[PDB]
């Protein structure tokens, strides 16, 4: 079918673009702004990881971020699954942003870590654009890190001791009963100068590994780091 | 134990009468309206063919549909399990409605379409009654249609073909952070004229066949289909 | 890692304690009294028990209980897993009330039991303290019940027989759609005499079995029974 773009085994992400969505539907669809030709960005295992390549597709293009939300999913695992919905006038530029998160999903996995009793995930942009505005609650045009642990109480110790690292502005800490779909993640996410949220980031990421590592099992990433 | 009627392996649903439920108890659970007499209907995976199963069920006998709970379940996939009480006055007219209910799992399971990465539903029906109204919103005496594509983002381009294939009523369409329990699933529900709403079930079905195969694999039904 | 305290392989349990948490954090955690020294149980798989664990280290310490949060968890069955928050003044406290956490894991699985299609679990005390009370809604000070059942429909049928058992106080009733974070799970929650209470928990525990039991296998616990 024309509206398929491309699939991937990374998460279960599928990418799809309606040139002319039925008004009937847009009227029941939960956008910040209402556009005739939409990008659908749709997968099982993933938000950040999802949320920071759409980023990239968005610096790329005159696509919107309208619509990101949140599945408890990653099959039996501990987080979250997302639906990311873009918007614009021009179908080929949909298509091209659909594409360039799916192009970025190998970076983006880059800081996530799996074992059998948990995750950790990590991410880091010197600018935050509309994505990871409305996904993950950046400001807009500047440094954004996130740092998350999974079972949650990882996720805690992660943020006292990247807090501790350097001087970052706090924007968030969520959890499982706040501001997650009752996932079991305990995640913070920064603001604050460039070289300051990366000490911080790489900080979180050491003592989660460790932590993580004392059910008996070295986490494992699927991809390089690009932190 | 007599309150046992039957269980199922398909969506390992079990169904169980109480004659004369205690009223502290009654006074705790979540119900339209009070009854001593309750059918329960109890499932790990399913709600869409648990509720279409006890339409019939409804259809039936003189029970009443008077709660429909939502657990995020499916045993790791995508989607819901479900809760169903029934309320009157016969201990036999319950226990008949529970019976009836079993016996149309495996028509009701006909349009349920299983993949590795996710799955699609649908139903339909030429006259809803009380359960597809309380469960799913149906107007009781007009034909319904539901359909739903995990992960949610099928679900949305399922919903957009099936508007443009005929011209029904929307009802509403719920999405992860919409209408459902943090789910991964997209779903359009609609009435109209029961021609209508059979070309519009049968388009999205069509569609969300063809784009969860991209992940490569067919998806599979269990049972013959029905629509 | 100073703050690490000790892993279990029971659920997935990890406990640690931060001797000074950072202010910043501290804002952001939703607690219900700040305290400088936290204490921290985390897992992936049980709420009950992990909650009944924690009420005897606050039992054994001068720790207040003062978060319990609900992630939709273990590791794709029906239940939760659990994140619990302590607070005091002193680090070796905290330490000692997670060491007597972790210790009491093996009695408080003692009335898990678990299947293909679902499970069940019972926890009773004589005398409840500032955990339970807090996770659970337990009366501190009194005798305290806890009768569940999944998929949740058991639930129901366990709580009408414990409640028709023996003169006991019903304080709530909780099910997919009010009380869970979209569990599979139906759970009374009760207190009265002791002698009453452990009445009714062991009925609710008999016809639960009973019921499980009807999907074709015998539900299995790890741990000797407690109650």
């Amino acid at each position: 079918v024309p509206e398929f773009v491309g699939a991937s085994e990374i998460g279960d992400t599928i990418g799809m673009v309606i040139p002319r969505v039925d008004q009937q539907l847009l009227d029941k669809l939960h956008v910040t702004k209402q556009y005739k030709t939409l990008g659908i960005l749709s997968d099982r295992t993933g938000a950040g990881p999802q949320i920071m390549a759409m980023d990239e597709g968005i610096k790329a293009t005159n696509m919107e971020c309208i619509d990101v939300e949140w599945p408890r999913d990653t099959k039996g695992g501990g987080g979250h699954g997302c639906l990311i919905i873009i918007g614009g006038d021009d179908p080929a530029d949909a298509r091209q942003a659909i594409r360039v998160a799916l192009d970025n999903l190998h970076r983006t996995f880059g800081d996530v870590y799996n074992a059998k009793a948990g995750h950790l995930e990590l991410q880091f942009t010197a600018r935050a654009a509309g994505a990871a505005h409305l996904g993950l609650g950046a400001v807009e045009g500047k440094a954004f890190g996130l740092i998350c642990g999974c079972p949650s109480g990882i996720g805690v110790v992660m943020g006292d001791k990247a807090l501790k690292t350097a001087g970052v502005e706090p924007l968030n800490f969520t959890s499982p009963s706040h501001g997650t779909s009752f996932s079991n993640e305990g995640c913070l996410t920064i603001t604050g100068d460039s070289g300051a949220v990366r000490q911080a980031v790489m900080a979180g990421r050491e003592v989660g590994l460790k932590l993580l590592s004392q059910f008996g099992e070295e986490p494992v990433n699927d991809f390089p780091s690009y932190i």
